[PDB]
This record gives C-alpha cells, structure tokens and sequence, in this order.
C-alpha cells in the first residue's frame, strides 16, 4: 500500500544542479509516515527508534516530537540526542555490552533502562546507575535473518531469570526481557516464537516474586533491496501485534525499529564522473561508492536499487565508485542505456546502514543529508497536489 | 630493521592516561622506513600515497624529508595544503577525477596527473591547461592482495595513442605510470611492468615523443598476523637495478603507502566484556570492524593480536563494541584468561586501517597518539 520515497528526473536535475554531488536526500514525511503505519499495524509496542540505523538529526527531532523513544549504541549516540533536547529518560541503552564513556554518559543525561545478555555486565551496570531499569536479552532462533543476532549477543534462555536475579541482587530493577530476532528478518514466525518463549519466563519470574513488567521485542522489521521486499508488512506488524494482544494484555511492551524507519525515506544523488567505453561492457565511474554510502554492500551483505535514466538501448555495464581501490565495483552487468560524464543517477532505498558506515577514505568527504521538506521540490510537489 | 612494537610496560602506562581505543604512531620509524627505501631504491623518487595513512604529523615528518605525496582527492589536497605543503608537491593520481578534485588541483597549482581513459582529457585540460600527464596501463600481477588493474589502467596498446590525444588537448605528455597491486608478493611483476614500459618508451621515441618520467606505484608489502616472507630490502634492490638497466635517462618515480607507516603504528583497546559461559570464551573489546579493524573488511587482513599475561591459554573468540553480528575479529584464538579491563595490543595497524574506521553506531574514532610526543619515548632513549 505505502509508496516508498523517490525522487523524479526532474527532480535530480534540479536538485543536482544546485547541490554538489554525491548527497542523499531525506524525506521526512516518508519517516512520518512510517512511524505512523508501525502505530497503526503494532500499537501495542512502544517504539524505540534504533538511530544506529539513520542518525540525521532533523529525522531524530522529527521523531522525538511524534513521541518516539529512542535506543541508543554508544555515549555518541546520547550525546547526540542530548544536543537535540531529547531527555534521559526517553533513551534505552541497549548495546548489552558497555563501555566506560557510554556508563557516564548514560548517568550524565539519567539514562536508566539498560539491556544486558552476561553475568559481566551487571557489576559495570550497578556502578554506574545504580537502581536502572535491567531487560535481559535472550538468544532466539531466526531462520531468515539477514545479520544474526543471536550469536554475539542473547543469553541462553535457561540462565534469563538467573541474570535478573542477580541483577536484582546488586540493586538494579529487575524489569523484563528482550529480544532482537535479527536485522532484515524475513520471518514473522521468529517473532511470535520469541513471544511464547518470553510469556513462558514472565510466568517462572512471577513464581520468584519477581514481578515483569516490561517486554523489548527489538527490531528487524525489513526493507525492500534491488529485488523488492517479498514480505507483506502491514501482515507482520499485525501477526505480531495479535500476538502481543493474546499472550501479553497487561505488559508494556516495545519495539527497537531501526532499518524500517527511514529505509524507505532517502534516496541518494550520484554523477557518472567518468565512462569507460572501450571493449563489450561499458564502465561508468560514479561520485560516491562501497566507501561511502554503498558500503552496506559490505557490512550489510546489501544490493540497492539503482535507476538509470535515458530511453535508449541498454547494454550490460558495471558501476565502480571513485576511490583508488579495486573492491570499489558496486554493480555488474546491470542493463543501463548509455550514460556521459555529467548524467546523475538514482538510488533508492538508501536510508538505512549506509551513511552511518560511510568513511573519508581517500580523503572523499561524506555525503550530505539533504532535508527534501526545506527544498523547493517539496513545495513544488505540495503545490502539484 | 623492526617493526614499531609497544611493550606491556609502555601499554599500561599509556592506558592509564589516554582512553582505549587509541593507536599510537611511531615517527621515528616512519622516517626509518623512508630511509630504507632511499637507500635500497635510491631511483626512485617517493610520492607517499597518503591514503594509506594521513595523519598531519606523519605527512610534516615526510614533507620535511623531501617526500612528495600522491593525492587521491581534493580532500587530500585540502589536508596537505593547511600544513603547508606545495602543489609542485603533489600527483593528483586518481585516474578518474571529480568536479572538487580538479577545482582543488586548479586552486592550488597541482600540475602533474594520470589518467587510463580518454573520457578523462578534456577534463584535466580545462582544469589545468598544459598539465604533465601520465598514462596508467595495465599490468599483470599474480601476487597482489588488492587487484589494482581491471578498474585501472589502460591497454598498453592504447597507452601512446592516449598520450597523443593528451598532446591534442594541450596537455604535456610527460610519461607512464603503473601498479602492480597492493601488497605485491612478487618481485617479477614490478620488472615485467618495467620492462612493458621501456619497449613504450622505445617506442614513444621513434615517433617524436620524447617521455622524461616513470612513476612505478606502490605495492610494496606489509607483515600481517602470519609475518611476510617478502624480504623488502631484495625486493627493492631488484627493481633498483632494473630501473638502471632500462631507464637511465629516465626520472623514475614510486607511490608506496602501504609500507611507509604500516609498520609504524600500534593499537591499544581494552576488554569490555566476557562470555565465558562457552567451552570458548569471548572478549568484546573497545575497537571492531567499524573502526580501526575495517580492514578485515576492506582490505582482507590479518592483524598481529597480543594478549597480555599468563597461565594456560585455549582458543578465544574477540569480537567489537558494535551492535552487529558481523562485529567478531578472531575466532579459534589462543589466548589466556583476560577480564574486564585488560588491555591488548595490535601491530602492523598503520595502513588501510584508521583510513576506513567510521563512525557506526556512534562510537568515536580512535584517535592516533605521536609516540614521540610521549614521557615512555623519553624513557626509552634514557635507556640506550
Ligand atoms: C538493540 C538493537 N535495536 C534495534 C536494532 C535495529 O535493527 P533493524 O535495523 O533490523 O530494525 C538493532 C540492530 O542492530 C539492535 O542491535
Ligand atoms: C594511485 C595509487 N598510488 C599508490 C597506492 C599505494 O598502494 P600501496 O599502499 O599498496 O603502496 C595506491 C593504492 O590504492 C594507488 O591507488
Ligand atoms: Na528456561
Ligand atoms: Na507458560
Ligand atoms: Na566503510
Ligand atoms: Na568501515
């Protein structure tokens, strides 16, 4: 049902006529509209938003005025938020294993949900906040995860209640259980197995007198690559959301969105920089590559969609980015009409895990974040309508 | 000689004063290899490919030198420029340029480039009218890490027809440059490469077209966790002596990165966590595969991992600070019993490595110390 964020030839022209490229352009109502589809779908979780995915601070203010809350990785990331007017108390430190610049800063700004998955983390915690909110992280099982994340992190699900009394005994508030079925997650099945497995230890932890009250069902929800997205989303959320209903009526519970929430939302502007014509395959050499904003390609096992535009015949050609380096190839044999030093190209679905594992490689500056509400393409749109 | 190696004396006492994770760089053996090189490859001027490491410091110490320095953007351009270093300096050795790059090469005087593709002279000869060229051909090499020659590099039957078109355009056809790959196992590849270029040369010759310059690259190998059975001083030597039995006449020139400070810089990160509940235990330590060890990633590397202390050691995996599961650098590695706090020690981390660290899940870049800088610097030379 929802369209995803793009851009129209006329608008790359324009936009790139006035704006150096390579940038990225975000639209904000797309992340709007997202959050409020996951409201509608899965009201019953709480979001989180996982600014690990997209951390542009207009999108985070965005969603801090709608009421979001946030996950945070790192002390950065609280600074981050912290700079943007975001309390403490709307952040949920959930990197299971801390460092000693995350810890202060989690008690500067009075960050006090934590999530942890080991016996070692529970005297570094108490330290540092003593009395926070404590979720254990369980390990589940996901047969069509993207990125594993339960290998790294999740404690068995035997030693849960272990962990939470232990974390009760040095003073932390023992106060539920979460869950990451892992990223790009294919499987609705993995999530309502994670909840039977949760409602489960809820039971044996009231037993113990100790009373859960909170429920982190983490985040994992995916998002459409170069072959589209061949799960229906508003039946996930809702599968989810039914079962929360049946099994959980009276926890708190919430979710750790990050990919999903901006995805769909940006789409990167990229000019052909040189061609290589020699030979059968055309090569075109782009302004930005696998160093910057295509380096999901290798930390996020990723293939994003690419428009060419020209109405010509197509032939197979490979795309390189503009580093000194070999591994710098992003597409091959990709059908593309033919294209001249100058064109720009398209990239869509270019919202999450990419800016945030960009680099100045070569000495390549990072590519911009665009807000397309401020440009006067948007009003142009508004006007259209 | 040696390569740059902290002791666990000089790791705790840093540790004590400057937060993990942080690397810290060695000048004096940056310029010990610089010396090595002239001395064992007097013929070939060094342009420092600073995108292997550029941290100001190290490119004062090799500007002061005499180093020249290859450019892969205007950034580059940017950095040595605020440290005062000349565009007479400089090789703007990115084959296919961009829009800032060429402005920057404009701005400040840069004049000599290469280019592999005929798309590319228009662009250097408006920028720059009248630039020295050089024409990157392809070459063979069966023993690089890095495949320096299928995105770069033109046909060597093409090469002299390239640096024609560069004539037409108004641009100085100064000569040929090549590389054979980074981190380059094989001597032969670098003498084939060369012996390719002098029948161009010959051949440039007999038409009227005298060229003056040969840039060689880079590729000169670095150590990993396995050590390197390359001995670099023979390497060297024998492409000297092929440079002065082929081009004797002829102002050759090199672009090492790689080696100049892979050798020269170590890092230092401390344990955050154990899992121990496993037959194998882990360690989450403070740096991973977003910052320093990227080159797992982008580079293909192996770092020298050394864990501190004592008693009976079993096979340990080590992963990073990240969110992510692709976040684990060692698996199966023998180490002994470590705790929260413990700090370990990387070498060889000085190339390929600070250069792709980002800023992923918000974690800051580890910053690189100047060891000199340092009271354990001061102590060592009271000891000797
Ligand atoms: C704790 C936590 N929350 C949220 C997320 C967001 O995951 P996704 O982008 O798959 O929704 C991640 C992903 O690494 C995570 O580790
Ligand atoms: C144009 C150029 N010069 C020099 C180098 C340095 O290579 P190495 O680090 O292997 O010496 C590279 C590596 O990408 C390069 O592309
Ligand atoms: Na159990
Ligand atoms: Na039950
Ligand atoms: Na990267
Ligand atoms: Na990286």
């Amino acid at each position: 049902a929802m369209k995803n964020f793009r851009l129209s030839e006329k608008e790359v022209k324009t936009l790139a006529k006035r704006i150096p490229t390579p940038f990225l352009v975000a639209s904000l109502d797309k992340v709007e509209e997202n959050y409020q589809f996951m409201r509608r779908h899965l009201p019953r979780a709480g979001v989180f938003y996982a600014m690990k995915a997209n951390p542009t601070p207009e999108i985070l203010s965005l969603l801090a005025g709608l009421g979001s809350h946030f996950d945070v990785a790192s002390a950065g990331e609280m600074e981050i938020l912290h700079e943007l007017g975001v309390d403490g108390s709307q952040m949920i430190y959930a990197n299971p294993v801390k460092d000693a610049r995350g810890l202060k800063a989690a008690a500067d700004y009075n960050v006090r949900r934590f999530t942890f998955d080991d016996p070692s983390e529970i005297d570094k915690m108490a330290k540092a906040v003593p009395g926070a909110d404590v979720l254990v992280r369980i390990a589940v099982r996901n047969n069509k995860a993207l990125v594993d994340l339960n290998t790294k992190f999740g404690a068995p699900v035997e030693e849960a209640l272990d962990l939470l009394k232990a974390a009760q005994d040095a003073g932390l508030h023992a106060m539920g259980i979460c869950f990451h079925v892992g990223s790009q997650s294919l499987s609705t099945a993995a999530y309502e197995e994670a909840l039977l497995v949760a409602r489960r230890l809820f039971d044996e932890a009231e037993e113990m007198g100790m009373h859960l009250t909170d429920l982190d069902i983490g985040g994992g929800f995916p998002v459409p690559d170069c072959k589209g997205l061949n799960v229906d989303l508003a039946a996930m959320m809702e599968a989810i959301n039914k079962q929360i209903d049946r099994l959980f009526p009276d926890t708190a519970v919430w979710t750790e969105p990050g990919r999903y929430m901006c995805g769909t939302a940006v789409n990167l502007v990229t000019s052909v920089i040189g061609t290589k014509t020699r030979g059968e395959q055309p090569w075109y050499i782009l302004d930005e590559g696998i160093y910057g904003c295509f380096s999901g390609i290798m930390y996020d096992h990723w293939c994003y969609p690419l428009h060419c535009f020209g109405k010509g015949n197509k032939k197979p050609s490979t795309f390189g980015g503009p580093s000194c380096d070999g591994i710098d190839v992003l597409y091959r044999d990709f059908m593309a009409p033919e294209l001249k030093i100058g064109d720009k190209v398209l990239v869509t679905e270019m919202g999450s895990y990419t800016s945030v594992s960009a680099t100045r490689f070569n000495g390549f500056y990072l590519a911009p974040t665009i807000i397309f509400e401020d440009q006067p393409e948007y009003a142009a749109r508004l006007t259209e309508d």
